């Protein structure tokens, strides 16, 4: 397969799938031709992989989430076939440009944070790795929102990723599934229930393969478009002039698919948020119980079906497959209760991402009693055996006792208490044992999915402990077996060999072979080569190289010039008060102070030049982060266009960040910083792929930042601020009036509240970090506490990269101890240790 | 290109261009492969016929039309291809069958009636023959309506045709046009009109190629689209809850492109109906605009642009584009307006198709005012101008006369006459040259037409003279070189070749070529073996093969046994009083009765065998019209399920008339029916089709049939009824009470109204055919009238039917005298006669 043909095939698509006039010429254009030759590959390997699978009948691990941060299909897909030197020139034979067409194809708005970009990672390290296994998710058309920045802060716009359609996709027409809401249930004659009436939509399949690299094996996302069928359009609505009526059972369908995380302040709202998710669930078991059908056969054996399915709920979003698989089996298969619930609790396994125990999903009883009234029939006798169980394990004897088991581990909170447990608190019933009206009655997810699961872990050594000690405590105690740790990673291949081609060709130098992007253990071979003088010589070149991109970017979005000369100091992560970009910023403020209030000679000798650059999307709704995006903008403004300053340092923002911003931002990073408050990050996945690019971190002692630590040294890693465990009670001590802050804070706030930033002033801003109690007040999250830690942390990273010789020997061992942060090891953990799934090379 | 090639690439579009999972086998499947397969040809072609065009620059003609009946395009397009023959085989590989796989293509639902049909054969005959000549439409989601009968009689479905895609379309994303609702009109400093504010929509091309028989030359059918960008959904109302008011935006885009003809009884779907037309004109005309500026290159002169453009306004439905293009040569080019007026007078063309002077389109100024305020600007001034030529030709003298040639002639009816006119009218102002509040102010969209074409013409010799001595009376007086005549045609390729194989071959055999295809006047070669014994058996035989495929379609249909040894006599055409179908089924009735009275031998002796067989829909909210097909079901019910009957009479509805039903019907069809009421219908296409296939034909003396009873010979059609002229009296004497009808006539509605055809009675409809006066009674129809002419003509055809040497050679003589009737013909006169176009062959 030569560059020739691929030329010829490229054309081929522009003129034979074509979506523009023949005449007219674009990069755009050529994307989708391009776009469209590769695929052709993938699904002829897609079809391999499909039909060896059928074969095999090997188990199949699904992995279902409500975000999949996707990114961009092109170079990965390209890179993944080994085709990227030959459709790059494929590509110059007709006038183009791989780079230029590449960045001409938009983000897939089908996920934002690290739940997604995590699911992502997974698919390639499973599809690399020749795991049978496929990502569930939701076709979202508009995403979460495009961000743009003006001068009042951040904007949102719905985003248009799907406007020409996308050519990464195969719409499946055969596979379309049945999805009901609301309704009721009866008793029919056959002993068994039935959930009719309601209101019924159809979820359609829309493939997108996920290929591997350097081998045939492409995987598949299996992506859900709701809709109804043309029918259910009302034409005497229309013709009678409401045209909106007539459209109403549509739009029902549709707005299923609109929005991610749909707003959920209104009752409306809540049930969107709910509907999404039990379509997702819905389909996509339905799909996953033909699937072991069809293959089994004749020899079907229900029993078989975990020994041939895992599904992995991605957070408590998926919470609803327990149910829902249980509805199946007994009302559709015919199962018996325990038969039913044997094969789900081995099918089913949960990952949780929150260190919170108040930040665990929970719904109205009521408002699922109304959309899924058979699940709440089937949650509720799920919640008596879990009572009963408690019962057996524990108490009659000791009741105040089982009063707590029984408040950690229910399922229903409010709810009167079955008859079988009610029994044990009489005295008629205590107030324990009835619904009091005064609160909700409220369905706790988190611990339905602990019942449902034969496997619960956490996302990080630290936080999987929190998830035993902390959060399902009395959980653990009954089952010590299910708890277990699988320590985030991320994909080798997209966030250094094809994100950072300059580095991967030094990598594959002095290591003498590129097969560390496979098999990533052999980038410790790089330890030795730590000092020598020629490899730091090149590794300064191309992250000096890798930051010119930047400065087209910055350029490009912003407006600002900035000097690659800098250090490329980064925090880039969805804006929030417990990140604490607000600390970054305000650390920022306090040099550029001090620069100020200095003498020009003066100013070179203190501080060593820097570009300092924010990214990341805060919630719409949530008034102070959106605030906190407005501050830094301002700030900008006035730093980066003050003539006292320069170059020596400047602020950016740049807007809309997503996969694509960070390919490009992150091989250039030296500094990035992961400083949320101690104990409120599980893991991190952005931590992870700087320090591959041999970017250095500073940061607090939390999540991945505390693993990060061991493998790269702690000589390596810029550690500062309050450890977890001293968190509970610098609040308290706050509380109780006893906190007395830094001069330095003090001089920082007022020098904010002086209006030296604008016509904005943020007296309001300053005072969320002020008083000692109250909801958005009393520095809640340690800003002022950590803060002459962390400037005085920053003198440490100032005076180490004044030394290149240091600084960038320390830049080789972060990538040199980056190896255990691969999701491929991840991977195998997950496939050993909980799906019990092997790997399928097809010969 | 062989048969072994096009199954491999049958293939490869199933599984390249794939819309199913690849191990899923379905007829449907293989349709949309194998219309895929043969879509590469038409691409090639048409991109090479869109080249050659941009080359040779030779004048271009374009016809609008809110309708296009397009039909299933692949036969047609394998048939022009010639490839028909060897895509049979290459499926018959594949395990398919070419006639199976065809049926699973949806008729697309771009159109409805015979407008729509016309120009959809006008297009095949432009491209067949040459010309360079584009369809401009809009691309309708769900159409007009799939008609389903139930035992209730019509209920109306929106169609799905759209629900998986078109394959015979290409998006071309670089082709989108702004198109703009209400706002304002302003004065810029540079003394010119701007239009701003408002509400913006984006029109989208869709291509659809139109191939030409045994050519190359590939035209299209440029279909638009509306939409708005993604950026115009309101986040902030879908995460509030708001679901519909966030896709406000994109509704309000989108639906007019929902359904074909909304009802306009409510201000609501007026506004809609009317930007419907604003957008297929605006949007239409833009892009020719833009086609002759880039052909046009550096050497533009805009007095060229009549002499490289013609539009053609099918109808009313497309007025507004001529203040549109004055619009747009003023307001965007800077032209004056004499230069602009010029122009659009000698570009702009106008077909009529009604004969009745109050079906003309009439809209109210003050909705148009609001909606196209500067269209209302140019309008007013092109009524000013029209008035001032009027004075000119007329008056002062003698000034009642000219106050009749102002009402006759006026655009804007019921509005303040210009201070220039006004003068000519005081005593002050006569009430006549004052806006009355009273009656509404209403703008009259044939006159407007009237005056900004350069030719207007009419579609039947008798219709386009009626249009000059009733309709345009006054218009004629003054520019009688714009009237001119259009007899319509159908393409015999549709209608005969491939619809009609069997009769095809029998066709080609005695002429000596299959040439007539394309040069139908060797159709006459037939006349003189009419007679002879061999072609007659021939004849007979293919009929009664043909009649076969009915049977199954009535089977599958409607659930009925019919035998195709009867006479398969057909009514099929939209419902209406007009039209009278009710003429049609009372006479079947009286047929039924008198079998009823009448011993079974004597049944056998009087009556020859029938299948009568009615089709087509009935507007939804006309009362009358769905009563009618209720009616006609419930005699079918009776009828076909009575033992003394058997198999001497069946009545069929076929339900969901369209183009594909047509193509299996008309070949069949022994005879057919064309009765409405004399003079009021301007032409008629089906009666083409029929007379083309040996179908003969009942009818009034009225539009089409009064040229086809010319041309087949007045001894092989079956006339009745009362002539044209004779109508208007005939209905003043039924006022005065002096209409008394035969008694046969009121003993068949007795009988009706009997209860021998349910639960239903009909009182209410046999009501509709008494009294004298009143909306909806007084037989308006003259059902009663022509009644005993009717029934006895009927006789003559159950006579004519015992001797089928007779019949069969009248069969012959109708496709020996339907030459005429090739739409071929009638393109070659438009392109002559008015557009001024030119054929271009490519080498
Ligand atoms: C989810 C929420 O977490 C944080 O909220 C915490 C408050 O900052 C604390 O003050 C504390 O509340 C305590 C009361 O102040 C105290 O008087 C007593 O009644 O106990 C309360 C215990 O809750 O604890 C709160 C939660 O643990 C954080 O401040 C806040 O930013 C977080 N919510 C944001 C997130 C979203 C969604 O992205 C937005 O919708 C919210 O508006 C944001 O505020
Ligand atoms: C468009 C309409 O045409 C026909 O209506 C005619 C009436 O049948 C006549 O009675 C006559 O109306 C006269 C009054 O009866 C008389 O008292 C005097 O005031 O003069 C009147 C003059 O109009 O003339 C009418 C029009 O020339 C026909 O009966 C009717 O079916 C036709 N409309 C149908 C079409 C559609 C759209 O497809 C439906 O919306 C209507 O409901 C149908 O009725
Ligand atoms: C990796 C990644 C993230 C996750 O970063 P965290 O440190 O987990 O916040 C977010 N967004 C994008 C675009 C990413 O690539
Ligand atoms: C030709 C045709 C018509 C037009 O028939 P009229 O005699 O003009 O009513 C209507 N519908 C279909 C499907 C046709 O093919
Ligand atoms: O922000 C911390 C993040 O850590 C990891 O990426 C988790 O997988 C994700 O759920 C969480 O959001
Ligand atoms: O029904 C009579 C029909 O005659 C012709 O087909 C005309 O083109 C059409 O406008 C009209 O509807």
């Amino acid at each position: 397969i030569d560059s020739s043909a691929i030329a010829s095939n490229i054309q081929h698509h522009a003129d034979f799938t074509p979506l523009f006039s023949p005449e007219h010429s674009s990069p755009l254009k050529a994307y989708h031709a391009t776009a469209k030759s590769v695929f052709d590959s993938l699904i002829m390997n897609w079809n391999a992989t499909y039909d060896y699978y059928n074969k095999v009948n090997a188990k199949q691990a699904y992995y279902l989430s409500m975000e999949f941060l996707q990114g961009r299909a092109l170079t990965n897909a390209i890179g993944n076939l080994e085709l990227t030197g030959q459709y790059a020139e494929a590509l110059k034979q007709l006038g183009h440009n791989l780079e230029d067409v590449a960045s001409q194809e938009p983000d897939p708005a089908l996920g934002n944070g690290g739940l997604g970009r995590l699911a992502s990672c997974f698919l390639d390290s499973l599809a690399t790795l020749n795991y049978p296994a496929w990502g569930y998710g939701l076709r979202y058309r508009y995403g979460l929102f495009k961000q743009i920045i003006t001068k009042d802060g951040q904007e949102e716009v719905a985003e248009n990723w799907l406007e020409m359609g996308n050519p990464w996709e195969i719409v499946r027409n055969d596979v379309s599934y049945p999805v009901k809401f609301y309704g009721k249930v009866v008793e029919g004659t056959d002993g068994r229930k039935h959930w009719i009436g309601g209101e019924n939509i159809k979820a359609v399949a829309h493939d997108v393969p996920i290929p591997g690299y350097k081998t045939k094996t492409t995987n598949n996302l299996r992506l859900w478009s709701t809709t109804v069928p043309s029918q259910n359009f009302d034409l005497g609505a229309f013709n009678a002039g409401d045209h909106a009526k007539a459209n109403e059972a549509h739009l029902n369908a549709e707005k299923i698919c609109h929005v991610l995380y749909p707003g959920d302040e209104s009752s409306e709202g809540k049930i969107l948020r709910l509907k999404q998710q039990y379509t997702l669930c819905s389909a996509s078991l339905q799909d996953i119980i033909s699937r072991f059908e069809s293959r089994a056969g004749d020899s079907l054996n229900w029993e078989d079906f975990p020994s041939k399915v895992a599904v992995q709920m991605n957070d408590t979003h998926p919470t609803l497959c327990i149910p829902e698989l249980m509805r199946i089996l007994m009302d559709i298969k015919g199962l018996s209760w325990n038969e039913a619930w044997s094969i789900t609790e081995r099918t089913v396994a949960y990952t949780n991402h929150t260190v919170l125990p108040e930040a665990l999903e929970k719904w109205s009883l009521d408002i699922m009693q109304k959309l899924l009234p058979r699940h709440v029939e089937i949650i509720e006798t799920i919640d008596e055996e879990l009572m009963n169980n408690i019962v057996s394990k524990y108490g009659t004897a000791d009741i105040s006792l089982l009063k707590q088991k029984l408040k950690d581990m229910r399922i229903l909170d409010n709810v009167d208490l079955p008859a079988s447990v009610a029994k044990l608190f009489i005295k008629e019933l205590d107030p324990f044992a009835k619904y009091d009206p005064q609160f909700p009655r409220v369905v706790r997810m988190a611990n339905l999915c602990v019942v449902g699961g034969h496997s619960v872990n956490g996302v990080a050594e630290i936080h999987s402990e929190i998830v035993k000690q902390d959060v399902f405590n009395s959980f653990y105690e009954m089952w010590p077996t299910k708890f277990q740790n699988k320590t985030n990673g991320v994909t080798p291949r997209r966030w250094i060999r094809f994100c950072n081609p300059e580095l991967s060709t030094i990598i594959s130098k002095w290591i003498g072979s590129d097969d560390w992007i496979l098999n990533t253990d052999k980038l410790a071979g790089l330890k030795k080569f730590a000092d020598d003088e020629d490899l730091q010589s090149e590794w300064r070149t191309a992250k000096r190289n890798n930051k010119m991109k930047v400065v087209s970017l910055i350029r490009d979005k912003t407006g600002y010039i900035v000097s690659p000369d800098a250090m490329f100091d980064v925090q880039v992560k969805r804006i929030h008060e417990y990140k604490r970009q607000l600390l970054n910023i305000l650390g920022i403020v306090y040099r550029y102070k001090k620069m100020k209030e200095m003498s020009a000679k003066d100013r070179r000798k203190s501080f060593v030049p820097r570009v300092c650059i924010f990214g990341g999307k805060a919630f719409a709704t949530y008034v102070q982060a959106k605030r906190i995006v407005k501050f830094i903008t301002d700030v900008a403004a006035t730093v980066n266009y003050d003539p006292d300053i320069g170059d020596l340092l400047k602020v950016v923002f740049v807007p809309d960040y997503n996969v694509s911003v960070a390919e490009t931002l992150i091989p250039a990073s030296e500094l990035s910083q992961h400083i949320s408050t101690a104990g409120m990050e599980a893991s991190g996945t952005s931590n992870m792929k700087f320090a591959m690019n041999g970017c250095l971190l500073i940061g607090t002692l939390d999540g991945a930042n505390v693993e990060i630590r061991e493998e790269v040294g702690e000589e390596n890693f810029f550690l500062f601020g309050a450890h977890a465990p001293e968190i509970a009670g610098l609040r308290q001590e706050r509380a109780e009036g006893k906190f007395v802050p830094d001069l330095r804070f003090e001089e920082v706030k007022e020098y904010v509240r002086s209006g030296v930033f604008g016509t904005s002033n943020y007296d309001e801003l300053m005072g969320s970090l002020e008083g000692n109690e109250g909801y958005g007040r009393a520095d809640y999250f340690l800003v002022g506490k950590d803060f002459p830690s962390y400037i005085e942390c920053q003198e440490k990273v100032d005076e180490a990269y004044r030394d290149q010789k240091l600084w960038t020997r320390m830049s080789i061992l972060n990538t040199a101890g980056s190896p255990k942060f691969s999701s491929d090891r991840t991977i195998h953990e997950y496939a050993k240790d909980i799906w019990d799934i092997s790997p399928v090379i097809m010969p």
